[PDB]
């Protein structure tokens, strides 16, 4: 699944939320998040996101797997 990290923080809007075939981009405190368990590993968002700030959950550094687990948290519990 393609999940948030860090470079998106407070950086612009749009060009991700509108593209997703399963609408699973939702809001966080500052930046948006993505439910990774819903995300069907389609990419797309990948291509439009500047420098792919949306990174695949295991390309995502262990440090930022915290955020993946956060995006999960948000929509699980
Ligand atoms: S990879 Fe596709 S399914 Fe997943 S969040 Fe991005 S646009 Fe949505
Ligand atoms: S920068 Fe953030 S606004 Fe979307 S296009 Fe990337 S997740």
């Amino acid at each position: 699944a393609y999940v948030i990290t860090e470079p998106c923080i407070g950086t612009k809007d749009a060009s991700c939320v509108e593209v997703c075939p399963v609408d699973c981009i939702h809001e966080g405190e500052d930046q948006y998040y993505i439910d990774p368990d819903v995300c069907i590993d389609c990419g797309a968002c990948e291509a439009v996101c500047p420098v792919s700030a949306i990174y695949h959950e295991d390309f995502v550094p262990e440090e930022w797997k915290s955020y993946i687990q956060k995006n999960r948290d948000f929509f699980k519990k």
